[PDB]
């Protein structure tokens, strides 16, 4: 096997390297002047198994993938695997208003025209992996999750909406915890939240999981809520630590600490995805 | 017909929309907060012919083309036609060393599987065109370049290397000028440069056509020598205008006037190809 390690995943991807004892090659990497990408892979990658690791999220990682997915064309490889750790335009799954562009179905098509296959890292929203041609695997951070909290003081996960219940339900179970969601609604002008079960959060220790922290409003309001009904500790954790527009400080007025995982690296970045990917890789061959 | 005009291309794409009578349609377009490109194309473009016009140099660029061509697919057109002023890439048309993209190879690719027909102004090298499975007509600004310069004081028409030579040889046939053309060479960190054939530049006004200033190394270089051997002026034209940071000033050192075209729209895009665009799409 090799394992390629893209710009925006190199902390992840050399993790994943290192387990599973083998190189993370990386590109040489340059910017033209007047703008244009340039990458090489000098090494000689005929008749391994390939996955290529890196996001899909700036304009940037798109032209850093296409661009490696032909450069890796002057090899006769075996297979051609991309791992996209965070899946961008995930969001915009579907057309919301007449000539929108579905931009994950056409990016995905492209993808999968030349790949073997695809994988992320809890994708948003499913419908996504039913626009690629080839396999593509919805690996989840469950377990590392669990793993880290498991050594942590938690009385109940929490989900910030009514979507993302499935994943609560798991980790909850994991950690052997109760669970709840909360459902935040706008009714004119007024912001309405109601706690499904009513759980009582007076003295106790929540975690609240999320896909995606972007702009972070949902689970910042739902923290301060939390607190303000007396909860004694607030954790957040999410999959994907994005962190638009001070997200993280205006999550950090009500919760006492985030726990991001490294699909997109930061500070936060506590909880790391090494071991799924692997497990992942390990199936996949090579 | 319906003629898309995204962000790079506006200038030239409302020319076109103008000549032709029709809208230039335009996307709203926004970034999220994320990073992430959205646009929308509200109008119905259901049973009609569409002319997409945008360059393809840019990471954003690309991503407005790509997510261009899956919007337009909420409708029942009857063609989709690419059309980039300006084509990106153009310079990586094979692997110049192991491991390297042929990045216009896959780019043309992509564009191709979701167009019925692509073309771009005067591409750097037409090996590109055949990367394409619908076909890929490469267009040619030297009738605007012609009409422009047929109102200016001409002496040669000059190719700054030894490729520009078939556009600078059409240019100056329609001119009714001579031309001649620059082979620069290094020889041990020393340069050596030959006119071909050796015209006597003394007092001559210089017409100097390329296809893309970047940099403007190399017709800085040839402005430079040629102004030293006695040329009295030097034009400088070339069909699309990057003009990376310090080309302007390095150019004019020993230039008097800088003319491009609208492919790549700037201060000195004094030449448009809204007339040979026009033509390709009556035609199409
Ligand atoms: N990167 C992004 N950031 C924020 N919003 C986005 C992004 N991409 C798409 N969207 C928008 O998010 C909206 C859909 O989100 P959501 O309300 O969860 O609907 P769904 O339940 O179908 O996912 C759409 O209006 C879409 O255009
Ligand atoms: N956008 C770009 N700007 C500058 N150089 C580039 C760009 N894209 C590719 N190149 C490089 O330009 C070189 C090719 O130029 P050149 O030596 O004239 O050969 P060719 O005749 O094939 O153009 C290659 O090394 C290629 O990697």
């Amino acid at each position: 096997m090799k394992i390629i390690a893209l710009r925006s995943s190199l902390k992840l991807a050399a993790r994943i390297a290192e387990e599973l004892k083998t190189e993370p090659v990386m590109p040489d990497e340059r910017r033209f002047p007047d703008g244009e990408l340039y990458l090489r892979y000098d090494e000689d990658l005929t008749g391994h198994n390939i996955f290529i690791i890196g996001n899909t999220h700036s304009d940037a990682e798109v032209m850093e993938m296409i661009l490696t997915l032909s450069a890796i064309q002057d090899y006769r490889t075996k297979s051609v695997n991309i791992i996209a750790p965070y899946y961008g335009y995930a969001r915009q799954h579907q057309r919301y208003k007449n000539g929108e562009p579905i931009s994950s179905q056409i990016l995905t098509e492209i993808y999968s025209s030349y790949s073997n296959s695809i994988a992320t890292v809890d994708i948003h929203d499913e419908k996504t992996l039913s626009y690629s041609k080839v396999k593509f695997s919805d690996l989840h951070a469950n377990d590392a999750i669990v793993r880290y909290y498991k050594n942590v003081d938690v009385d109940y996960v929490v989900s910030p909406d009514d979507g993302g219940l499935a994943r609560v339900a798991d980790i909850s179970a994991k950690l052997g915890k109760k669970h709840f969601f909360i459902e935040k609604k706008r009714i004119d002008d007024r912001t309405v939240e109601m706690k499904v079960p009513n759980v009582d959060v007076n003295g106790k220790k929540l975690l609240i999981v999320d896909d995606i922290i972007s702009t972070g409003g949902t689970i910042a309001k739902s923290s301060g809520l939390l607190r303000e009904k007396g909860a004694s500790k607030i954790y957040v954790s999410a999959v994907h630590g994005l962190f638009v527009n001070g997200s993280e400080n205006k999550i950090l007025q009500n919760a006492d600490e985030i726990h991001v995982t490294d699909t997109v690296e930061s500070k936060f970045s506590d909880i790391s995805v090494y071991q799924e990917v692997c497990n992942y890789i390990r199936d996949i061959d090579a």
